[PDB]
Order: C-alpha cells, then structure tokens, then sequence
C-alpha cells in the first residue's frame, strides 16, 4: 500500500487488506504546542470509531503520559498506562507498529515502549485514524 503523504489532522484511512501478520505501520508526526493536550492514533474497524481495537493515546497531562485500551461497540476495556512519555512537543519522532500473532510491538523512534496483546482479531482492522494535538507528515505500510 502507497504511504499517506502529509495527511491533515484528523485523518482517517483505508488500510488495505486489512491488518496482516507481519504488517509494520508508521505514523511519522511531530506534537503541536497550543493545540490540545493529548493525541491517538486507532486500529479500527470502519471509520465509525466505535470498534476501536487498539487506541494509542499519549496525553501531556498530570506529568505525562500514556494510555492503551480497546473499544468494542462503543464500550471501553480496562486501560493500559504507561507513565513514562517518549514524546517531545516540537520534535518529529517515528511511531512504528508491529502487527503479529499475538500482539502488536510498538516503538518510538527506534525503541521498543509498549507491548498490546490483541483484546480482539486484528483481521477486523482496516482503517487507522489519528486525532488530537498532533500533526502528521506520513503513515506508511
Ligand atoms: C483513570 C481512568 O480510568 N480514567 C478514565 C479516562 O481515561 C476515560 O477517558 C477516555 O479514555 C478512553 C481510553 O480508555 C479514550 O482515550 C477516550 O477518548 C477518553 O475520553 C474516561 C471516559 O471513558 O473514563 C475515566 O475517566
């Protein structure tokens, strides 16, 4: 699949094929300041946004930082935090995700930050969206 070249934000769009074993995507972007205060970028079924199988959300609030969760019709799961924010407002940083079997690997800039075992099939993804205080330069396949 073609990469999305300087996408606006929000954005929301076709991953095709679906979410595959194997599949790497990369969400390229740099965190604005006077926008908001947090961003997410969602796996999800439909551009809906009520089955969200996995939501990256980092939120620059009460020190920093992020939260991972699900969404299935609309309900979310128990959530997922890490408290230890590997972004910097102003600074473009690399957010790659790793598709396997068992979970998705994701890493920033590089480095491995958090590990989420798929809450539901990852084959039922098949658009990513990205909001929030964020901008994006590419999301690639
Ligand atoms: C401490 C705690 O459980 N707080 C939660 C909030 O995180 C939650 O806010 C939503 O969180 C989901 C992800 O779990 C999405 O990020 C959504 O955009 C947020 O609004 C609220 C609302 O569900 O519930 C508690 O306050």
């Amino acid at each position: 699949q073609a990469p999305y070249l300087s996408p606006a934000v929000p954005f929301s769009g076709t991953i095709q094929g679906g979410l595959q074993d194997g599949l790497q995507i990369t969400v390229n972007g740099t965190v604005l300041s006077s926008s908001g205060t947090r961003f997410a970028v969602n796996f999800q079924t439909g551009f809906s946004g009520n089955d969200i199988a996995f939501h990256f959300n980092p939120r620059f609030e009460d020190g920093g930082y992020v939260v991972c969760n699900t969404r299935q019709n609309g309900s979310w799961g128990p959530e997922e935090r890490k408290t230890h924010m590997p972004f910097q407002k102003g600074m473009p940083f690399d957010l790659c995700f790793l598709v396997q079997s068992s979970d998705f690997k994701v890493m920033v800039n590089g480095i491995l930050f958090v590990q989420y075992f798929h809450r539901v099939p990852f084959h039922r993804v098949d658009t990513i969206s990205v909001n929030g205080s964020v901008q994006l330069s590419y999301i690639s396949f």
